[PDB]
Formats: C-alpha cells, sequence, structure tokens
C-alpha cells in the first residue's frame, strides 16, 4: 500500500516549519520484505540539528509551553493519544511497511502507543513538588519541579513510534521543548506522528524533528551546550559515545541500550507454557524487540525434552510478508543487521556450539528478495562463549542447562547487561527468590515481554542509565529547585563592625 | 593541638583492615595556617583502589548489608550520627587543623553532619517501592527499590567530612557497599570517621577508604566494571573526565561541581541585611564553601552606596588562626589554590575591572607564614569578563549593576553554572518571581547559604548531575525493579503447532 | 420545554429506571417563578435498601471492582466527555432547577468536565506500597482497594458539581455507589445518570435514589452493607448522619459548609478588595459553599470600604438566570428564604445595622420568584449570633479590626473551618495570616477558587475528610497489609 | 514484707499529669489496681473527675495555641520522640516487669512488647520531618497552589487493657511527632506502664500542656474526652459498644474519630498447609496473652480432609499448655485480665452449649492449687459449630478458639468474610498463589500468609467494617494526626467585574 505515502511529508520539522535538509541531501527508505525503495526523505545536516536545538531553547525561554498549566499540557498530550487511535489503521500499516513486523504486531503497538500518551496525559498535573519541614525556624522550604529544559531524543529502528512515544509523552507533559531524531532507516511513523502533533497545536519550537545519520548530527544532539537532557535508545557503542559527548556540558543522560535477557525455566515450570513463551521470547519481531529473550537457561532434568519441543515448534514458524495474516515472523531490518546475524552463526560454530535448527537465510521463492533469516536455536554452549555473552538482536536463542536455583541465578547474572528477564516455575516462592536476586530492571514470573506505561522500564549495568515509563520516566524530564524563604531575616553579624 | 593526631590512623581501610599503600608510598599533610607538615598518611595505588572495589562487590553479593532490614540499617546509620556528636570537639578541631576554617565554622559543620546522618537513619526504612495497578488482567505488578550496588565516592577539600556525610549516609542507609576517597590534601576527618564507623560495626567490605592522588586512582574509581554509581564532588574539569570514564561501563554518575552563585540585591532590600549577607556569602570559609556567593548583582539606585558599605566592612574582617576565637576568616587551602586566586586578580586587571579592596596576600607578621589572601571586592565589571564568567572559589566577589528585574534575571542566568543563589527584596512577590526564573538548584529569598538534609541540593547546567540530600539524594543510591507476576498464565499460541 | 421532554422521571436501581415502590412523586420547582417545572419519583426506604443491596451484589461480583484501573479511568474519562458534549443542555437544566445564572452554570459544567477528567487520570496512578519489613524473610506490601459500597448524599447549591466530586473518585477506585441528590434539585443528577448509563457500567455499580422519603436518609447512613457514607449539606443533618453511621462503625466523609472570612487589610488593593467582597458575598446569591459572608476590614479603610461596597450592592442586577444581564438570581426555596428572613430579625434584635437590602425585592418581574436583596450588615461584632452563625444567603456582615493579631483571632473565633481569604499587598503578612487561620483553604488576594487538583474540606464543624485531589480519592480506598512469611518456622512457644 | 521487686512500684507516681504537674483527682478519689495472677491489690492511683478531664483538654488547647510544640521544627520534634524511644530501651527491664504485674502476660511477652514499643517511637521519630505537604500544579494561570500539612490539633487518646503501653505508644508517637497536644486516658484497670511512660516523657521535656494523663473510669470522663468542643481528633481503642458511643459523642462537634475495636480474626488452614506449622500457629493465634491480644485468631477454618487430624493435634497440644505466673519462665499462658472479663468468657461457654457446639477441651477455670487464686481460664477449643452461631459470630476476646470445616477455597473465603469484623487474619498453604488469591478477597486490614500475629510500625494496622475507622502505624497512622490546608496565592490579581459599576 503505497497510497499510505502519497500525502506523507518527506521533510524535517524545525521551528514550526517543514523544511528540507540545509544541503538538500536525501535518503532512500527501504521495505525489508522486498528490499525495495518505498520513500525518500530529507537527510539533515549538523547545522539543521543545531538550529532545531536553538529553536527549542528559544521556545523554552519564551515560556509558552513551559509555563502552560499542567492540566492544559495533559489535555494536549491526550489529543495526541486520540490522534493515534483515530489513525491506528494507517499508522500500523506504515510501521509494518517500514520495519517489516506483522500487521498484528503493529496493531498491538498502536494500542500500546495510545495508552502511553494517555498515561502521561493523566500524569501531567498530579505532582508539582513538595513542602519541606524546614529545620530552620521562621523559614519556608519548598521543592518545585520544573521541566528539565531542552531535551534531545534519539530513537531506534525496533519499534520506532513506540520508542518515540516513550520519550515524547513525558517531555510534552512536563513542559520541555524537544528535538527528536528517529533511526535513519525507519522514519516514517515518526514523520507521521509529527504531522499529527502539529495538528494538535504546540507553540513553535516546542517540537522538532531531525532526519538522518548525517556526519556529526548525533554529536550535535548529544554535545550542544543548550541541551539539558539527552535521551538515547540504541546500540551500546553509540550510547557510550553519546554519554562521553554529554559530559562536555555536564548534561543529564538517559540511556537504554539493549540486553541479553535471560529466560529461566525450572523443571517444575508448566512445560507447554514455558515452550510457548520461549518461542515468543525468542522470535516476536524476529527477535528484534528490546524485550527479546535470546538466552534460555533450562533446568537439566527437563533440558533434553525442552530443547526438542522448542525445535519442533521452531520448524513450523511461518515466515512471510507482514501484511499477510498468515505470517508469524517477518524479515530482519536491514542488510547490515542480517550480516551481523550471519557472522554470529560463524562465531557459534567456531566456538563449538551446535546450530540445532535454522541458522541461515530461507530459500523459498517468496522469501528470496527480503531480509529474512530463519528462526534459530543454538545448543551445547556455555557462559564463556561469545555467542552467549554478546547480544545478536535477531531471531536466535541459545540454550544452556543448569542444575540448581543458585546456579541459574549466577549464570543469568553473568552478563554485562541488565534489562529484563523471566523465571518460569509453578513454585511461586522460588520464582520470587530468583526475581529478587536477578540484576534486571524488569523480572517476569511466568510471563515473557510485558511492559506498560504504568511501570518503569530500563537497565542495570550496561543496559542503560535511568528509566522510561511510569512516574520515574516522567522524573527524567523534571528538575528540582529548592526555594527557601527566610520570613524573619536577621543580620548574622559574623564579621566585625 | 597535634595530640589530636597521636592515635589517628595513617593508613587506608580496605576490606575490613587498616592497610598501607601497596607500594608503601606516603604523603605529607599540611596545615594551611602555617604551611607546616602535621601528619603523614598512605598514598594508595591504583591496585589498592581495584582491591577495595572488588571487596565492596564481594560484600555486596554476600548480602550481609544489602539484605539487612532497612530498620536495622537505620539504627547503624543513627549510631554513626551519635559518634559524630560524641566526638564533636575533636572532629571540629581536626577539620580546622586540616582545612584552615575557623573552629566555630567546624563546630557548625559537625552539628550539620550529625543531622545529615540522623536524617538518613530516619529515612532508611520509609519506602521499599510501590504496588502498581496493572493494566493486564490476572497480573500483579510491583516496583521494588534495591540498593544501586557498589558505589565509588570522591570528595573535595572544602568541607571534607560534610561532603563525606552527604554520600556515606544514603549509601549505608540503602544497603550499598562503598569505596570512598577524600581529597588528597584533606584526609584527616575522613580517616577519623572511618575509625568511628568501624567501631559501630559493619560487615567486612561494606565500607572502604582509599587515600591519595585522584590522578592515580581516579580512573579506576570511575571506570571499573564492578561499580554501579560514581559520585563525585569537585572541580568541573575533573568531573567531566570522571563522567567520560564512567561511560565505558554505562555507569550511573552523580556530580556536584560548584558554581558561580549569584546574589541579587534589589533597591527595596533591607539594606543592612543585604550588606551583611553579601559579606557572609562572599567570605565564609574564605569564599571556599560550595554555597559561596561570588557574583553580586545590585540594583543601580543603591549600587554606589552598597559598594561602599560592603568595602567598609570588608576592611574590618579579621584574618588569623582558625583556632583563635577572634578569627573571622582563615587562610585558603593550598599553595596551588592561592596561586589560582592571584592569577585571577591579574585577569581582572587585564580586563579593566577595578580591585576596590584587597586583592593581595596580607603582610601582617602572624599571617606571613600561612596561605592567607585578603578579602577582595572587584568593581566595574560586566558579564562578558572572565572574572565574572569563571568561578575563582576564593575570598573574592564581583559587583555588577542592574536596572530592572528582567535584567537581573538575564544576568544571573548568563552563566554556565546553576547551583544556588539568593534574591534580596522586601517585595516577597517580586522575590518569588525572580526565584522561579533562576536556573539554580537552590534559591534563597532574603537569606544566603542555607542547606540541610531535608532538602535536595545540586546544580542545573554545568554545576552537576543529580542531587544530594533529601529523598532525591537517597534515590541516587537505589535502583528500581519491576516484578510482574502472571497469576493465571495461559499459552499465547502466536506461533504454529 | 423540550429540555425536560425526554428527561427521566424515575430512580435508577440495579440497572433499571424504576418508579418509587409506592408510586409517590414530588413536584420540582423553578425558584425564579415558583412554578412547577417537573415531576419525579419520591422513593421509599425499601427502594434505598434495594439499591444498597444491589451495590453490594455488584461489588462482590467484581466486574467493576476488579476491572483494571486503566480501564476504569477510560470510563470516567468517557463521563467527562459526555459532560462537555451536553454542556449547553446541562447548564440550562442547572439554571432551571437552581436559579443561578446561565453564565455560572456554564462555568460549572466546564469545571465538572475537569473534575471527571482529573480523576480519570488519577485512577491508575497508585496501587499501594512495598514495605521494607523489619522481620527477616518476610515480604510486606500495602494494597489499596476500593473502600466498597458507598452512599453519597448531595446538596442543592451546586447539585451536579457536588455529585461529580463524589462520583468521580468512587468510580475511578472501583467502588459501587448509591447516590441521593437534594430532594429539591434532582434534574442534572438524573441527567448525569442517563449519561453514565450510556457510557456503560456493570449493573448495580451506580444507583440513584430520589426524595426525602421517611427514613431514606437513615437507610443510606445506617445500613450494614455500606462502607462509606459521604454527605454534603447542613450541619444538623450531617451530625445525624454521622450518629447513624456509628451503628455499623462506618467511615464518614462530611462537608457541612462554613462562615468563610474575608480579611481585608488597609494595604490591600482597594478596588480589588471591594470587587472580591462583592463576588465573595453574592455569587449564586451567596449560596455557593465558597461564599464569604464574614468580612473583616482594617479600621483605617473601613468607612470608605463600607460605602464603596454599599454603592455597588445597590446596582447588583437581580433577575432570571436565563437572562444574560442578570448578576444575581433568586435563592433556592421558600424554606431557605424564610431562614434568611429570620436571620435579619436576629440581626435587628442584636442591634446591628441593615446598611442595605435585607428584604424581598418589590419589582414586578421579581415578585413571583424567591428573590432576596443583596444585603450588607454593619455595626456588629463577634459576640453576635449573626456573626457566629452562617445563613448561606446573599448577606454579608462587616466587622472592623485594628491589628493583624486581632484579625486572626476574630477570624478563628468561629465553629467553622472551610475556607477564607486575606487581601493585602504585603504578601509576607498575608502568608502569616494564612498559616494561622484554621481553614481547609486560604486564598491570598483571591476569593472562591477550588479545583480537582487540590483537596477541599473543613476544619472543626465544617466537616470530616476531604474531597478533590489525591486526598479526595483516598476517601474511596482502603489499605490492606499483606505480609508473607517466606521461610516460616515453628515458634514452639507451647509445649509438645 | 520487703523484697527486691518492691523497688518497682516504690517510686512510681500515683497521680494524674495535667498541664505540667502531677496532680491528684479533683475530689481526691482513688482506685485500687490489681494483679490478675493472685487478685491482690498492688497499687493505688488517682481516679480523676470529669472536671479534671476538661482541665486537661483546655490545657492542651492553650499549649497548642501557644505554638511552642506545634511550631517547633519537625526535626526537633523527631529528636524528642527519639529520646522517648531511648528511655523505653533504658528502662526495658522494669517496664516489662511492670506490664506483667499489671496485665498478667508473661515476662517474655512483655520483653518483646518493650522492644516493639521502642521501635514504634523510633519509627515515628524518623518519620517526623519527612513530609510537610505538596506543591500543586495549579490549573489557574498566575497562581501558586500548595498543600501544607499541619498538626490536627488537640487530640484525646483512650487506650485498652490488653497491651496498655503498646497501644499508648501507637497513639503518642505520631501525635508528638506531628506537633499535636494530647490528653491520654489508659484503661482504668491497667494504668501502671502508662504512668511510667509519662514520667519518662516529662524527663525528656515538653512544653507545659503538650501531654496530659487522666486516670480512671469516672462518671462522664469518657464523654468529656469524646464530646468536648476543643478536641480535633478522638482516637479510641477498646470495645465496640464503647467505640460506637464515642463516635456518636464526637459527632456533636463534627470531630474526627479513629477507632480500633478488635475483631473475630480468621485462621484459614488448607489441607496443603505445613501441618505442624499450622497447628503451632493455631495455638499461637488462639492463646498468646490468653487470647486477649488484638491480633488473636479465635476463628479457625480448616479444610475438611485434614480437619479430624487437625482437631486432635490441636487438642493434644492444648492439654499441655502451661498456665501460671507470668514472672515464671515456664509459664506459657497467664490469667485473664479481670473478674468481669472471666465472667464474660464463662457466659460464652454457656452460649456455646445452648447452641449445640461441643466443648472439646478446656471451657472452665483450672483447679490446680497455684492457679486457684488468680483469674485463670483453661485454653479452650470449641468444635462442631457453624457460622450461624453466636459463638462464631461474636468475639469473646479470651483463650478460646472455634473450629469450622470448609471444602473449597471459595467456601473458606465466604465463611471468613461472613462476619461483622475486619481486623486481621491468616491463610496457611504451601500453595502461595492460592494464599495470595484468598488474601486479596478477605475484607481485613492485615492478612498473614503462612504466619500469625505480625504487626510493626512500618505498616498500617486497622479494621474494615465494625473493627474500626482509620489506621494506626505507618505513614497512614501519622496522617490521622495531620490536617491539610490548601493555600492558593493569586500572583497577578485582577478585578472580575461581574457586578456592574
Ligand atoms: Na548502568
Ligand atoms: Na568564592
Ligand atoms: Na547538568
Ligand atoms: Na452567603
Ligand atoms: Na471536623
Ligand atoms: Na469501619
Amino acid at each position: 500500500g503505497m497510497e499510505l505515502l502519497k500525502h506523507l511529508s518527506q521533510r524535517q520539522y524545525i521551528d514550526g516549519e517543514w523544511v528540507e535538509s540545509a544541503n538538500k541531501n536525501t535518503r532512500d527508505i527501504i521495505n525489508p520484505y522486498n528490499q525495495e525503495v518505498i520513500f525518500t526523505v530529507s537527510e539533515g545536516t549538523k547545522e539543521d540539528a543545531e538550529r532545531a536545538i536553538l529553536a527549542a531553547r528559544r521556545a523554552f525561554e519564551s515560556g509558552e509551553w513551559s509555563q502552560e498549566t499542567a492540566e492544559t499540557r495533559g489535555k494536549k498530550v491526550r489529543a495526541i493519544a486520540d490522534k493515534i487511535k483515530e489513525h491506528r489503521e494507517a499508522l500500523a500499516r506504515l510501521e509494518t511497511l517500514d520495519t517489516g513486523k506483522t500487521l498484528e504486531e503493529s496493531y498491538a503497538d498502536m494500542d500500546d502507543i495510545h495508552n502511553v500518551f494517555m498515561y502521561f496525559a493523566g500524569l501531567a498535573d498530579k505532582d508539582g513538588g513538595e513542602m519541606i519541614d524546614s529545620p530552620i525556624p521562621d523559614t519556608e522550604s519548598k521543592i518545585v519541579k520544573e521541566p528539565v529544559g531542552v531535551v534531545t531524543q534519539i530513537t531506534p529502528w525496533n519499534y520506532p513510534l513506540l520508542q518515540a512515544s516513550w520519550k515524547i509523552a513525558p517531555a510534552l507533559a512536563t513542559g520541555c521543548s524537544l528535538v527528536m531524531k528517529p533511526s535513519e532507516i525507519t522514519p516514517l511513523t515518526t514523520i507521521r506522528v509529527f504531522e499529527l502533533m502539529e495538528e494538535v497545536g504546540f507553540p513553535k519550537g516546542t517540537i522538532n524533528l531531525i532526519l538522518g545519520a548525517g556526519s556529526e548530527v548525533g554529536d550535535v544532539m548529544s554535545g550542544h551546550k543548550e541541551v539539558d537532557l539527552v535521551s538515547f535508545t540504541g546500540s551500546i557503542e553509540t550510547g557510550k559515545h553519546i554519554m562521553k559527548n554529554a559530559a562536555n556540558n555536564v548534561t543529564n543522560i538517559a540511556l537504554e541500550l539493549g540486553g541479553k535477557n535471560p529466560n529461566i525455566i525450572f523443571d517444575d515450570a508448566d512445560f507447554e507454557l514455558a515452550v510457548d513463551q520461549a518461542l515468543n521470547g525468542g522470535y516476536f519481531h524476529a527477535g528484534q524487540v528490546c524485550s527479546a529473550g535470546s538466552r534460555i537457561l533450562v533446568q537439566n532434568s527437563i533440558k533434553d525434552k525442552f530443547e526438542q519441543a522448542l525445535i519442533d515448534r521452531v520448524k513450523k514458524i511461518k515466515l512471510g510478508n507482514g501484511f499477510d495474516a498468515d505470517t508469524e515472523m517477518g524479515p530482519v531490518i536491514s542488510t547490515e543487521h542480517r550480516n551481523k546475524i550471519e557472522s554470529y552463526m560463524d562465531v557459534a560454530k567456531a566456538e563449538g556450539a551446535t546450530i540445532a535448527v535454522g541458522g541461515k537465510r530461507p530459500d523459498r521463492d517468496d522469501l528470496k528478495d527480503g531480509l529474512f533469516f530463519e528462526p534459530t536455536v543454538i545448543t551445547n554452549c556455555d557462559t564463556s562463549m561469545r555467542i552467549v555473552q554478546e547480544e545478536v538482536f535477531g531471531p536466535v536463542v541459545t540454550v544452556e542447562g543448569f542444575e540448581t536455583e543458585q546456579e541459574a541465578i549466577q549464570l543469568a547474572n553473568d552478563s554485562i547487561y541488565g534489562l529484563a528477564g523471566a523465571v518460569f516455575s509453578k513454585d511461586i516462592g522460588k520464582a520470587q527468590r530468583v526475581a529478587n536476586k536477578l540484576k534486571l530492571g524488569t523480572v517476569w514470573i511466568n510471563d515473557f515481554h510485558p511492559y506498560f506505561a504504568q511501570a518503569p522500564w530500563g537497565g542495570y549495568k550496561q543496559s542503560g542509565i535511568g528509566r522510561e515509563l511510569g512516574k520515574e520516566g516522567l522524573e527524567e524530564y523534571l528538575v528540582s529547585k529548592h526555594i527557601l524563604t527566610n520570613t524573619n531575616p536577621q543580620l548574622v553579624n559574623w564579621f566585625s563592625k
């Protein structure tokens, strides 16, 4: 469906105007299902990014949005939520066109996105600070929460609009001015949400959209002196660089990098549930969702049976066009990403692991032109291997065995990451013991994947800094100010007269 | 009084043992009043720092402190507070010996320190997380707050034990394990507080003290993979380096880097109060306290009179030995710091400002051997000058005029810093308008200097990242985990059978 | 006429619009002309019992109480949207029923929308706490649940606004409710129940009882299946309700109005203070719960203030609330106008001066309605009954004071504690006074503001508990401490 | 005849404490305090008058209005509350012995109590300066909106005979931490530890009138404490009948009430419970403090497949419970509190019989020589009963348990909730998921999963339904002693011009 695109903007949005790149450069956007060019958009310059940042500062300083009532900001955020639902069908199709995920996955996404905006809309006017009981007589002490200021927001290619919603909603609810740059390879739904936000109506410069991967654009967004918070979701290497650049101005950072999310299955788990959720954990969005569970840890007494049950089902996963109802798994996002996955299979082999199923591009005629990769299970591996220690971010799972509860915890925590993970067991007490010991921002007990606006999401260790979603997510966009009034000021007379 | 030192430890404290440096290196500690060597301590190695970090990790993982009840942690933090009060006299004298500040200032410090530990002791068991209303039927969602983990803590020379208290108290209250390194030039009260903490009794490895050059062990304390939070208070250049190092492991950072704190005096201020508090803001601890007000902004109609009234009083400030009750202002901290202050006077002159009073080392016989510098007032300057834009951190103030409320706000915000500031005016409504527009973490209305454990302290912009003190200060030492239990788990059956 | 042509005339119990069990009815009056405008069911005590039992059944079924908080919020938001959609007709109905101006009713409907919206947004924002247990190997959590079955009795001043303050949190939290509006002003409440039915809630979640039938109030306050009784109205009725609630140790929330003081210092903005004294005294003919009937004015400006106030009072335009030029409508009922008249007799007997007003207006177009002239009473003091007792009408008293300390002492010399104002350009002084006033809401250089984001309620005899804000929501929740011992060991205290 | 235990009462005050002075009753009336172990008079104290209570209330109001305590910094109030806590620990031994002397409970139970009481004061000391209100994001442009929390004002506090000093600590600690002024009246039959804690509080030092102690059950004293116009909150713990009367009196001034009236606390034992744990905890639930603690579990609901075995195991152990002097280390259960209370328990056994229940064991006063003079009653198990009986529907507050069977999870929940009460209860099952389902459906302020009795200052305690109004302990408990004030400042006030000029 190209007609989606006939009225879609191809430009950046800076200081209230849809504008081309300063040098008129463009980029061709691809559909991963067939590798065909589907759209062409502006490829911005570092100067365009600077300009958007300066526009955001100007707007912030003008106070039109930062001084708007929180109730009114909430209404405007709610109007965005309603736009998302109104345009659910076209937004879902656009996300499927751009990212390759199934239309059913995109629908679920748009429902979630609506709920993200709705949550933050409702939160906007619920906490402006606190009154402090001052330990000094005849003083009044209060903490006032203000918008952090100017924020730069960089989003990834896995769930572009969802990740955008997680950043935009609190930023707008709190009164910040923002500059957003989506992944250079998946900008379509982000352009669309900016059109919608423009329709809702915000003061000029409050929201700005930069497009591309232009030289130093990232560096400007992370290193500009007028930025108060840089919020980045993406690769670990890029994130570290971003944090180093933010240091030059002592700028707050929020990072969500990925993680190797463990899926711990005890022998007293509901076996069929555990297999089902291992599949779901490994292969939803071809294993590219941030919540993906690529590291299965299964108790030794059920390991052999578990491995086979998993493989039996992996063999039946239906690959195809995300627009087709029968498709269960779409393609991976890009050539570069598929190549990384292929190199990892080589690593697995070199280390002596077994490719139990999958591990190559599918041959089928209707899959030949797209960026498909078979769902894969790697067995006979251990925590010392690169394939276990490094996240591939593809439709690939590893399987390790464990003997004891203590061992499962130790193995699961033997990782540089700390994003999310699950424990499966009918023994809820045991599951809760494991959950309390796992160094992960989210632990699921007898589930896999859930996240929602009402609860914070983020990582321990190298999976990130800070939180998105929930009240903690909103707090990344606020800054505290202690105003202390002396209501009966007297000279101190410490120095001589 | 060097009997204060006859049983003071000269060693580091690592994994429950007082130990020398791995290479037996030492450093001579000086009294700034007379530049005499007063004590010799171990000068630790980068391997000593690594060892302390590994000990903190081991202890953390053992759970003896991290899994102790919050109530019990609070009792132990309270026992520290009680030790501080019990040893108030000797601790105050030690701080005066090491830092040069007056004994009265040290006494006030020790009272404050007691109150910091007491506040956090009381906070320890007041919030373990929250229950979330899950949007998914048949699920329980909770957010549990855990200690962040292993923390490294680097403190400055201005208020060594105070700054230590701000970091140690929440770290211990929340169940973290810590490695602390005080300023290489002022370690004495920090050594002493470690002896006191050891007496209170903590599991081995919970607290560790490293001594010596930040240039040796700093990179390890900021860049080690087993650290979960690096908390640094000190110079801006060092802080940026520390944050860039922390990025290598995506490590949380908390920074307080000082600031050029404005003191805004309107023509309807209580005049005598404003002069008094300008003196206090400029010259308490020879202008070296983090709350110092070096940038005075005074309304033009009272400026000429204000300048003279300030100068009249500056001429009478009594410099001397901090142990002498008549002393109002002690020396500055070191040769290096005094040299920086002298270079700044040269800058002021080169830029065309006037040294209205002071601006040199005092001549008097009893002051000749110490690191004294005269309280100084610089006039005829403006916001474009280096002397206005750069913080000297000494007994020096600049005076700028302003015509309007709007101008005062614009000038005060024309700075890279954002730590604290004051507004003086009998028109409380106007003071509140100004306070709301100042980009500062603390604004005082008709006061100067107050800070206290009940309220968060920290900076906007280049003054820092995060907060110390208050509930927010405690929160730096916690991490959130969302535990989601599915209480009626069903297969999803997204994939084929 | 078409405004009422499709409006239900019945009660709403367990998902059905029903007549009274005895088919009794009550004629509803328009205070502007005293004409009967509508006829509705006058329920029985058995009807009230049946609604309470229906609410309990629904609560126990869990369809609403176990609905997700996010979904409950969407439903409460849908109510808010209905209010805005029907803003025009709802405003006209409130004016018809209560007599207040159409402009006042419009403002009301905008506010009511915002009340539902606020609570919709709050519904899913706090489910309880994790506690750091002092017992090793235990998990301690506090789960917040709906309080249960709630009865809600509302007054005649701002019927739909007061209904919104109660309904919004009750629904957001998952309670089941039984509401009874003032017998004399049920129209907008019937309408909002039609709208809520359209939004769609499980049968029994919401129920509407109409009337002042024998023992109906007593059933709503004294039934064993009720978990909270929330009442807004007169002090005498509130006390009776609390005594009845005691028979089952039932939570009560009460809002009983108050003598709200308006303190004007000589350094106030003078014209602002006169303007706001008028607004405080005479908005809704002085019948709004935020009304300021007790003016305390500093002696040095008192004479000038009194005359400025009187000059303006003489020009206040009385008339039909539907007419744009009307500034003040009639009072609510014959009984209420009679209470106001008896208070003027008291004022005279005590030796106060009726400086202006104090009687029914004569004008031809006003003759048939329940009008009472805006009134200013001067030369009075805190020892008088007129100053100690609130009349809740278009009447203000004026007392002088010399000092800040005296103003505070006078303002606190009252059984009430609902709201009040301080007018002064000296903000530090206004803040000192505000901190010392025993009132749930204090305005500095303003009069009347209230809003869903902040709690409203009274100290002393003005009430128990709060409505609006997070505290208001909390009246509809109950805390449960669930403590799990994760390594239970025998205690072995008793011998084996 | 002298013995070292006399040092315990020799210097203990016998008077009330009003407006900073230890004073006798206005009419010099006194009351004899008894030790329930031997029914001997152990001490004589003032029995105050209604005028004494009025005077204390007026003193509290005066003090509150003076602001010396209400305007003290929260930090400083916390230090003072902490000093009280430290006094409790310092005098732990004597306070425990005194509580055992006055109430009859074992010395080990009193020791545990004093540790708890210390922790209560410590918890509130720590809480005192942690929340002064909120800044509100105002929907009106050019306004500032804040909520300031103030002490509620003058509070009256009436405590029961079961855990006199513990219940006193639950009330005093938040009242002082928040800056209220208080008037406290302990149970007329158990005032000793309350007098002692007032001596200790006076040592710590508070402004005159901030704390006041009334003693007795004098005519209309209760009525003055619940119905006086100068009171802002009445907090009562005790019987349901008294609580209702108190609430009705509080209504005359529209006065806030906080009530804790006890309850019939269910102990639900599934067939997949740890059997020996469940029998152990059923004993603990039924018989700690002779079943007089407020957390007592008198209503056992046991799944039918293990009911017979459970009933016999319970009875086998009940036969071995050691009754005796609370001061003796071997004592497992002490006497009941008074003659009137023991009589109520005896009349309930008559009711049980009339209704057709079986007294499986106990049900009478013990015969043994060393128990003959005290207010002892045998630990009792009543079987073959059902939810329609008075003995199941009404709480006896003694060393008595009833045992009902149930077949299903749904049935257990239904039966457990078929009660006018709502204080606390337990679920025993190795199936934690099931226990959690049951816990969420029970209409009780506290639910224990595989435990019985725990309460602590960090978590609120209170009842649904007729067990009470409001909460004690935790942040919610502190909040009973605070009142909210919304201060709204218009920072750019403009005339409205609604009325014509
Ligand atoms: Na991290
Ligand atoms: Na300085
Ligand atoms: Na910063
Ligand atoms: Na009125
Ligand atoms: Na009240
Ligand atoms: Na109740």
